[PDB]
């Protein structure tokens, strides 16, 4: 059914995140890692819950989030496996780094 406004707010950040204006910083994150096609062998022994935008739309299409909290949560752990994976000064982090500050600037505009 109807999204709560919470969750519209939410859905919104995530069209936001998906978008143009955000596209040079926001690729990487748009689908899951494909750990072999990278050559990173070691990323799914270091990597215990992987975490990418496509997933978070099919959950929210699904209505799978019941909440605000457990839609940021899921974006937040996609962050964190890029922090944990890769060292602090890889450009994919910065790239990381940049999409955070697009979300948790959003994220914390939250309706109520
Ligand atoms: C060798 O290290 C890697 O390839 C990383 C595992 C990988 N780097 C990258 C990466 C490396 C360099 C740049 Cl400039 C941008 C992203 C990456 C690339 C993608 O291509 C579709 C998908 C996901 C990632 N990604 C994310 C997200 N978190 N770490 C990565
Ligand atoms: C760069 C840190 O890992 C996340 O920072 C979030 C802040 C709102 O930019
Ligand atoms: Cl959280």
């Amino acid at each position: 059914g109807k999204l709560s406004e919470q969750l519209k707010h939410c859905n919104g950040i995530l069209k936001e995140l998906l978008s143009k204006k955000h596209a040079a910083y926001a690729w990487p994150f748009y689908k899951p890692v494909d750990a072999s096609a990278l050559g990173v062998h070691d990323y799914h022994d270091i990597i215990k819950h992987p975490m990418d935008l496509s997933t978070v739309k099919r959950k929210m299409e699904n209505r799978d989030y019941r909440d605000a909290q457990e839609f940021a949560a899921d974006v937040r752990l996609m962050f964190s496996n890029c922090y944990k994976y890769n060292p602090p000064d890889h450009d994919v982090v910065a790239m990381a780094r940049k999409l955070q500050d697009v979300f948790e600037f959003r994220y914390a505009k939250m309706p109520d």
